[PDB]
DNA sequence: CCCC
C-alpha cells in the first residue's frame, strides 16, 4: 500500500534527515550533515540512498516526480525538532569527529552520532597524529624558545598552556585572554600555529570587536565569530596614546555573555551561536573608559618577554627592563608554518594540554592582579568597603577621626576623606585616578558639603 | 459523497485547528499549539491524525495530493477566529496545564481547552509536588533565613509573599515594584530559584528597560517578553554615586500600560500583551527625574536586609554601616540552583501562596508611604495648600504671618517662600529639589508677583 | 507658529472638577485650579473594564446625538478660550 | 572592467552591491575619474577600503542573488590629474 | 531623450540611477533648465561628471537591474539662460 | 529591491 510511503517511511528510520529549530532540515549526504536554504539536498538524499533499500524499491528512485512524492512524504513525517553541535569535547573535521577526553578518531556512523555542522576544513591523517616526529622535536623547540621552562616563567607558561588548549572546546568561555607581548616576540609564531592546527575555526578579528559599538548598524565583523572556536585580535591602535577610543567595558560584557548581540548583513536573524576563545594581542598596556567589579572579574594576561631580533640592533633589545630575553630569529619558520609541516604536532600538542587540563568542568580564570590599570582598583577593595552590619554602636570612635552621624549614617567631609585617604598612597603617582575616584564616587548631601557614604579599611582596623 | 470531504469534516470536529486573529493557523500536534508562518503544519496534522479516522479514510490520507485537498477544505472551512492565551489563571507546562484556581493538572483534552501558546519549558512532575521532602526542607529553611517571620517583619512578608506570588498570573499588572535592600540581601538567591521554579517564563533583562529608552528603535529588550510572565532586573546604577543615568518617568509611562506599545524587529505587533509583573532589585531608595500623580499608583517597595561572606571577613562583615544580617556564602550554591532541586518544592510553596492570596480577584497595591521622592511632594499634598474662593472671608488674620489677601487670595513672598521652605527643606540639602520644585509649580497671577499660593497649616488655625 | 488660518480649526474643553483624596483634601478644596472638588471611588475603574456602563453611555450618545442631529451636524470652534489667541 | 567611484569611498557592505559583485574573477579593474579632493566637498578614499581591496576577497552580493564572496584578481588602476588624500 | 541634471551635478554611480540608465544609445541627450549659479544655494558643475559624459561609456545602472555599463552614442546640448561656472 |  502506497509503495511511495514506505519508501519515505524507510528513508526516515535511517535517520538522515533531521529538523532544526531553524526551520531547515540537515541531511547527511557523503559523511558530512550539510544544509542549504535556497535549494533542499533531500533530493540528493533520495537519489543516494536508494542503494541501501530493496530491489523493488530502488527503481522508483530515478523519476524526479516520484522523488519529490518522498521528499513531501519525509517532510509531513518530521514534526519534532532537534539541537546541533552541542558536544564542546568533540573537534569536526572534513571527515570524522575528533574525542578530545579519548584521542580516538571516528568515521562514517562514529560520527554520525554528534550533529556536527562546522568543520577544520582538512582531513585528519593517523600517520602524523604521532609523538616521534622530527616536526613534533622542532615544535617542542620552537615552543621551549617562545616561552621559557625556568621557575620563574612557571605560572605564565600554565596559563598560556590552559589558554592555548581551551581553543579546541566548543563551548562559551568567561574570560577574555591578553596576550600582552611586543614585537618579534613570537605571537605572531603562535597565531600562524593555531591557525594551521584548526583550521576554518580560527578567525582573526580587527580593532573593531574591542572599542567600536558591537550592534550599531551594519557590523559582519560579530556574525563571523558564529560557531568559531577562536578569535584574535591584533595589531592594536594603542590606547596609551591619545587619540584612539578606550576599551569598551560594555562591549567585553556582551562578547562574554553566553548570546552575543549582534546582526549579519542580508540576514533576518540576530542571535548566533558563541563557542570562540578571545585573546587579544597587545604591545601596549591598556585602558577602560568605565572599570566595574564585574569587569576584571573578566580578564587574564600573558606576558611574552622573549625577543627574536636580528644582531645589528641587538643593543637595542637588550639594554632596558622592558624587555627581558633575547634570542636569534629564524627566517624560514614562517615557510614552513605557511606549508602546515607541524600542523599536526601542534594539533597532538594541544590534544596533550586539552587532556593534562581536562578536570570534569573546563572552566578559564581570571588574573586581575598583573594590570596596573586595575592596580588603583583592586587595591581600593582593600581601601573602600561599603556599608554592613552593625557600625551604629561604635559611633563614639570614629567621631573623633572627622567622620559625622546623619540620620544614623556615618559620613565623611571630603578633606577629611582626602586627609585619610592619602596617607597609604602617594597623590602624585596615583594622583589621576584618586580623584577620578573623588568625581566618580561622590554623594551629595547638598550641593556644596559632599559626604560619603564608606569608612575605610584602615578605620575599621585601626581602633 | 466526496470523501475528502468528510475526512475533512472530521478532522475539523476533532477540533485541531484554529484560526487567530492575526490570519495564522494554529494546530494541534504532539500536544502543543504550534503555528508557523512560512511552513502551514496543517498536512503535519492530517497525517498524524489519520490514525483516529475509520480504516477506508486512513490509508486515503498517504498522497500529499490528497492531504493537500483536505487541507484546502479545511482553510475554507474556517471564517471565524479566535483568541489566544486568555486565561490568566493558568500555568502551561510541556505535558500539561496546571491549573492555580484549582491545582489540578490537566492533560489532553483538559488543557486542549486553553489554547496556551507559550510553556515553562519542562515537564511537570506530580511525584515531587508534595509539601514533604528534605529539598522542601531546605526550601523553606532559606525562605525562612531570606524573609524572617517576626512580627517587625509581618507587613513586609505579607507584600513580599505577594509580589513573589503575582508572577504567575497571565494579565497586565499596572505597577512596577522595587525590590528595595543592600547587597546580598537574598535577592539573587530568590532570584534565581524563582527562574528554576519557573522556567522559561522567567525572564532576566539589564538595566536598558529602566536607564535607556524603550521605544527607540528595534530592541527585544522590549520584545523579549512576548506572553513573558516575571521579569526581574537586578543590581540598579546605584544613585549614591552621582554619575549614572537617571530613571526615565516617559519609560515607565509606557511600561505600565495594559497594551504596552512597542515593536520587534521585523515585527509590526505594536500591541505587546505583558504578563509579568516587572520588580526592580536595587540597592538603594528609588529615584525619579519627574515626579507626578501618576507614580504613586503605580510604585511598591519590598525591602530586604540581608547578606553572605565568607568566615574570612566575618568581623569586617559584622562591623560597618547598614546591613542587618550577615550569612555564609556558599560556592556550591549557582550549582545547585542549577541542577532544579528545589523546582516543585517552590511550585507548591507558590500555589499556596497564590491560593492564600487568590481571594477573587488578583490586586496589586501600591505604598506611596515608603517614597522618599513624594516626600516632598506628598508634603505639598500635606503642609503646602493653595488659596482660592474658600479664602473670601479671610481678609485680616493671615496677613500678619508674613502673608497678604490678594483679591480675596492669600499669597507668600518669594524671599518669605524661600526663607519658610529652608526650615522644612533646607535651602541648601535639598537645594537640587527645591529649585526644581520651584521652576515647576509656580503659579502666575502677573509677571511682578510671582507668589505661591501655598499655606501652611500654622497659620490659619490661629484667628 | 500662530496664523489666522490655524484659527479657525481650534476649540477647547475645560475641566475644573478634582476628585482628591482626604489626605490632600484641603489643597483641591483650596486650589483656584478646582471649582469643586468631590470624593474617589475605587471600583469605578473595575467596573469600567467590566463594561457595564458601554449600553447606558451608548444611549447617552445617541440622546446627544439626537438632540444635535439636526440636518446638518457642524463642529463650531470657540476661538476665546485660547491664550495664544488673546493677542 | 570599469566600475564607479563607490568601491573606493563608499560601504563596500551596505545593500546589494553590482558595483562590486561584477568584479568577480576579473583581471583588471579601472575606475576613473578621480573627484579632485582639492576643491572642498570630495570625500576622501577610506584606508579601510584599501585595505579591504588587497584581500583575497571582497563583499558584494547581486540583485535576487545569494552569492556574497566574490574572488580579487584585479589589478586596481585608478585615473587621476590630482594627488589622492586619504582620511 | 530629456534627462534631469543630476548627470552633471550629483555623483553618477551612487545607487540605482535611471536618469543615467536612459541614455543607452541614445543620440541626443538633452539637458535644459540649468539651476543657474548666479544665485548661491545650488551644486555647480561637477569637472569629473564632464570629463565622465564623453568617455565611451557611461557607468550607471536602473532599478531593480544589475546592468552597470551603457554605451554613450549622445551629442549632449546644454540649454542655459547665463554663463554656467564650473568648481 | 527600493527607500529612507
Amino acid at each position: 500500500g502506497n509503495k511511495l510511503f514506505n519508501i519515505a517511511q524507510r528513508i526516515l528510520d535511517t535517520n538522515s534527515v533531521l529538523l532544526t529549530e531553524r526551520g531547515d532540515h540537515i541531511v547527511w549526504i557523503n559523511n558530512s550533515w550539510k544544509f542549504n536554504s535556497e535549494e533542499p539536498l533531500i533530493t540528493k538524499l533520495i537519489l543516494s540512498i536508494r542503494h541501501q533499500l530493496p530491489k523493488e524499491y530502488s527503481s522508483e528512485l530515478l523519476c524526479p516526480r516520484k522523488r519529490k512524492t518522498v521528499e513531501a512524504n519525509i517532510r509531513d513525517m518530521l514534526v519534532d525538532s532537534v539541537e546541533t553541535d552541542t558536544y564542546p569535547d568533540k573537534l569536526p573535521f572534513k571527515n570524522g569527529v575528533l574525542d578530545l577526553v579519548d584521542g580516538m578518531f571516528y568515521s562514517g556512523d562514529d560520527a554520525k552520532k554528534y550533529t556536527c555542522t562546522v568543520s577544520t576544513g582538512f582531513k585528519f591523517d593517523d600517520t602524523k597524529f604521532v609523538e616521534d616526529s622530527p616536526e613534533m622535536e622542532e615544535l617542542m623547540n620552537i615552543i621551549n624558545d617562545i616561552q621559557p621552562l625556568t621557575d620563574e616563567n612557571k605560572k605564565n607558561r600554565e596559563l598560556y598552556e590552559k589558554t592555548l588548549s581551551s581553543c579546541l572546546c566548543g563551548a562559551t568561555k568567561g574570560c577574555l585572554t591578553f596576550f600582552f607581548g611586543e614585537t618579534a616576540t613570537g605571537k605572531s609564531t603562535t597565531k600562524r600555529l593555531l591557525k594551521s592546527a584548526i583550521g576554518d575555526l580560527f578567525v582573526e578579528t580587527g580593532q573593531t570587536i574591542l572599542t567600536d559599538v558591537l550592534d550599531k548598524g551594519p557590523n559582519p565583523f560579530i556574525a563571523n565569530m558564529h560557531l568559531k572556536r577562536s578569535v584574535f585580535c591584533s595589531e592594536l591602535p594603542d590606547f596609551a596614546c591619545s587619540g584612539s577610543k578606550k576599551i569598551r567595558s560594555d562591549n567585553i560584557k556582551k562578547l562574554t555573555e553566553p548570546c552575543v548581540i549582534g546582526r549579519p548583513c542580508f540576514s533576518n536573524k540576530i542571535n548566533n551561536r558563541n563557542h570562540a576563545t578571545i585573546i587579544i594581542d597587545t604591545n601596549y598596556k591598556p585602558v577602560f573608559d568605565r572599570i566595574d567589579n564585574a569587569l576584571m572579574r573578566r580578564i587574564a594576561v600573558v606576558r611574552f618577554r622573549t625577543h627574536f631580533s636580528q644582531p645589528s640592533g641587538r643593543e637595542a633589545a637588550e639594554n632596558n627592563d622592558a624587555y627581558d630575553k633575547v634570542k636569534l630569529l629564524d627566517e624560514g619558520l614562517d615557510g614552513k608554518i605557511q606549508n602546515n609541516r607541524y600542523r599536526f604536532a601542534f594539533l597532538y600538542l594541544l590534544v596533550k594540554w586539552y587532556k593534562k587540563y581536562h578536570i570534569p568542568i573546563m572552566k578559564l580564570y581570571p588574573t586581575p592582579e598583573e594590570i596596573p590599570d586595575f592596580a588603583f582598583y583592586l587595591k581600593i577593595g582593600t581601601l573602600l568597603v561599603s556599608s554592613s552590619v552593625k557600625h551604629i554602636p561604635l559611633m563614639t570612635d570614629l567621631s573623633k577621626k572627622g567622620y559625622i552621624l546623619y540620620d544614623n549614617v556615618v559620613t565623611l567631609p571630603l578633606t577629611t576623606f582626602q586627609q585619610k585617604i592619602s596617607k597609604y598612597f602617594n597623590s602624585r603617582l596615583f594622583g589621576h585616578d584618586i580623584e577620578s575616584f573623588i568625581n566618580r564616587h561622590k554623594k551629595f548631601a547638598n550641593v556644596s558639603d559632599e559626604y560619603l557614604q564608606y569608612i575605610f579599611i584602615e578605620d575599621i582596623s585601626s581602633p
